């Protein structure tokens, strides 16, 4: 769980105010009704968000670092899948993923 402690640190950073400018769309599940998005749940079969990830870390539902990484990347992929390349939210996901991947890359073994 030493690797997972470092994952928990990474999660904290993603959720900190420092990255709030581009992280906010990912705090919570996409609410398709509230946003008026009729086709979202058809196009995206495995929704993911930072709250779910946080919950799974807290309940210790991750077996390892790479399970955590798959969830974080799923979240970014859903966003890239669903939205157009020029959409602000795509620019925002890329900024956050930059933080994620760099930190994740800097984990020990
Ligand atoms: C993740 C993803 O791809 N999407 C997503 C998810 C959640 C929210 C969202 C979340 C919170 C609020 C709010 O609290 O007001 C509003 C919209 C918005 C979006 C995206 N919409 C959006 C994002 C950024 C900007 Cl600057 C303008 C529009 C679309 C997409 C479904």
């Amino acid at each position: 769980s030493e690797q997972l402690k470092h994952c928990n640190g990474i999660l904290k950073e993603l959720l900190s105010k420092k990255h709030a400018a581009y992280a906010w769309p990912f705090y919570k599940p996409v609410d398709a009704s509230a946003l008026g998005l009729h086709d979202y749940h058809d196009i995206i079969k495995h929704p993911m968000d930072l709250s779910t990830v946080k919950r799974k870390m807290e309940n210790r539902d991750y077996r390892d670092a790479q399970e955590f990484a798959a969830d974080v990347r799923l979240m970014f992929s859903n966003c890239y899948k669903y939205n157009p390349p020029d959409h602000d939210v795509v620019a925002m996901a890329r900024k956050l993923q930059d933080v994620f991947e760099f930190r994740y890359a800097k984990m020990p073994d």
